[PDB]
């Protein structure tokens, strides 16, 4: 099989329109505060499994690596909000992830606040980018702890940073709740999924792109309007599905060599990776049954609201 | 780009007639009371985003500057209490803001009181400028908490000083659950946002002003009945919105260098910073769509009351 | 401006009949008690903002001057009850107030009772002042908690001296509950508000006393049938609020230096202190408009009720 193959199928990262967008927004976002003035900030949106923290790894990747190699200046973060998340815990991530392990040990809410707001200009920190806000809003309860958004908020008023705040489109309601919170976060993205199944658009070149970037050196599979229509059907907008898909393919053509990921491997792969699929939803591979138009309709403006649509 | 013309970019600040009216009460305010007998009081309204902590930061640069410089005096303070504020917590941030730090660790409103109203005097304090009062007044439940009114109504009976009190317009049911707080803090103001769109007004000047503090040496663009309508139609009150699209549109003038802010960037400037706006309201920018006068309406009076009528 | 003049004009207090009735009452209740039999024991009622501190300032002024200038004696106690008030804190505050520091740090309605006991008589209290009975009655429901009055009935019978207990009429309902303390609390009073404006009684009387105070070396500007009503329309009852006009006036007047406090002043202190009036109050002095007779009805018997009424 051989372990730099499987890590390169894993790793074929190519760049969608959108996220072109994001990471010139992102890049936009750091370059325009200078630390000084109340910073720009941005809210990025997306779904559930687009390719949210790709682009943050991506980012973090082209950004961080001189910088860190450097010695300790780390001017990005990586943040990621715990489950029904308050001031103290997100204060205390802030602080375990930049740099110094401590004040985890007996902190509430009193002197942690102060030695981050005093440490973040001595260290460096040029951007914050928060990952996580899917929590804040409760999972029975219709109700959304404001108390963070405070902090966040207050945070911001005394110390200036650019702030990215990533979370699904249902965590809107959380900036709606506080009037400024809302007001401050202004530059606004979605980094929604593919729409049209067609061809000859930005998921035909993302596939001819993606068969580019695989290990096989007998050129694409892919890209072909009978083949292209049945990955869609299979994989709506989630792009994590499609990229399951084509690693599951990808490993089945490796093993017991073959030149290229042809039509045998797909049907088995498709049967592996539908366990996340709900029962009304229809394998194309299965059988001998023919792809329906009616099936490939493109993905709903609720895309990320059905776990706020449940209650 | 350089750090300079962004920096005078950001940082162009001009004072609308509301703004210097309370920059003078504030003199007044705090010239008056002599710290012997009852002070004056004073409270601020507004709304979500006009200009209450910039007009609060450009009373401190002009006052606390030559008396800082000095040694340890702070004639004045900024206070901004936590999201559902205790007194505990209130004359905790009140001692943390004022130079020392202890009075932090283990304080349970015993001895901080005490040493508060001790030290206020010997540091020497003219004025108290408390920032919010939002929290207050509860997310879900219609009640608001009177123990930090009735701490800030002991404290102000206890120390002499002059406090400012600014908050949202819906804040006003913190001071009329108490009738004495109510009846203590007389002296009020509306630092509310631009009313009047057509022009030859404050808006005009104010916008006028604006052209001459932009960093561009090729004159005014804006204060022109063709564009200026589109600015308000943009941003209504908001004076957030305007200087944010003003920014970004400036930013866009320094990147691909241009003479002046022309007809060009401000679309892609309008579409940027339109994410905190209501699905309602309309992008005048965004194509050849000319501006409604039903839209340019002057905004209601309860502009800051939405967050309280929620509920 | 000069501290004198600007000093002087706030403090102008002369002496309604009322105040002369309570001052002789409250010097009459310490004088029949001698520290031995069971005290006499007092209650005042009042309303908000009309002059229960100052009443009790001027007390504590003639009094308590000349005992405290000799050593450690503090003949009479002011006490003003924390929010939801409870024996501990009632005990806690009336310990700090008077000298100790300590009982403070750890005490839990334990040893606190028996030493305040054991130091009254050491000390030389001849009377007690309690400013507030507000806290003990809840703000959202009309259940009022005993323990306070209970505390106070057990610590008379202990330690036997004069109580005088001011609060806000309603107050007596924390009476009403308890027959005991009801019973103790004999001598009773109102430091009611002024009811007549039609002129030649106490209210021309207190303007004209307050004008021989006022610092204008030129004799009285108000007193007049043309501004007396004026005057009583702005301000009903609360003195706060006339003596807030006054002085807005008096400032109004030494700056940009005039003869006396003209009507032209007036105009902009009545507009300035135009903040805690209800809606359905009309102004007088904004407009050239004729005051109309019906408003000036005397102020209602439940005056101080209002916030208790709401629930
Ligand atoms: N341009 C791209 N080319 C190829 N694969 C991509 C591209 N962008 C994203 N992906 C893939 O899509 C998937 C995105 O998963 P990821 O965990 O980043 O999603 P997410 O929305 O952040 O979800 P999570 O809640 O797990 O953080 C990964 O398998 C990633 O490799
Ligand atoms: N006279 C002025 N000229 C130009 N810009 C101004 C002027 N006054 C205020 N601004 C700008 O308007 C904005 C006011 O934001 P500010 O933080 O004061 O709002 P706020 O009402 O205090 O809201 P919050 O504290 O909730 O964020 C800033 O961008 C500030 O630079
Ligand atoms: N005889 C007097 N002549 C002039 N002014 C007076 C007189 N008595 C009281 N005042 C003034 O009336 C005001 C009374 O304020 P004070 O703090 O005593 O109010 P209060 O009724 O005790 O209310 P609260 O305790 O709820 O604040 C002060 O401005 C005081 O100077």
């Amino acid at each position: 099989t051989r372990e730099a193959r499987i890590s390169r199928a894993k790793r074929a990262f190519v760049s969608t329109p959108s996220v072109r967008k994001i990471l010139s927004y992102m890049d936009r976002c750091r370059d325009l505060s200078d630390l000084e003035s109340e910073p720009t900030c941005m809210m990025v949106y997306g779904a559930s499994g687009v390719g949210k923290t790709t682009v943050i790894k991506k980012y973090l990747n082209q950004n961080r690596r001189e910088s860190e190699a450097g010695g300790d200046i780390i001017p990005v973060l990586h943040i990621e909000l715990p489950d029904n998340a308050k001031p103290v815990d997100a204060a205390r991530e802030l602080l375990v992830e930049m740099g110094d392990p401590l004040a985890l040990y007996e902190t509430d809410l009193a002197r942690l606040t102060k030695r981050l707001t005093e440490l973040i200009p001595a260290v460096g920190v040029k951007l914050i980018i928060i990952d996580e806000f899917q929590h804040l809003v409760e999972e029975r309860s219709n109700r959304v702890l404001t108390q963070v958004g405070n902090w966040l908020k207050m945070i911001l008023n005394k110390t200036k940073c650019p702030i990215v705040i990533f979370g699904m489109p249902y965590s809107k309601v959380v900036l709606q709740a506080n009037s400024q919170l809302h007001g401050r976060f202004s530059i606004q993205v979605e980094l929604r999924p593919f729409s049209y199944n067609g061809g000859r658009g930005v998921f035909k070149t993302f596939l001819e792109y993606l068969d580019k970037a695989l290990p096989f050196e007998k050129q694409a599979g892919l890209a072909n309007e009978s083949l292209q229509k049945k990955l869609y059907a299979f994989s709506q907008g989630n792009m994590r599905s499609l990229r399951n898909l084509i690693y599951q393919a990808s490993i089945e053509a490796i093993d017991n060599q073959h030149e290229t990921i042809t039509e045998e491997d797909f049907v088995f792969a498709s049967k592996l990776t539908s366990g996340d699929k709900p029962n009304s939803w229809k394998n194309p591979f299965e059988e001998g049954v023919e792809v329906t138009e009616d099936m490939l309709r493109p993905p709903p403006k609720d895309i990320g609201w059905e776990d706020y649509l449940r209650h």
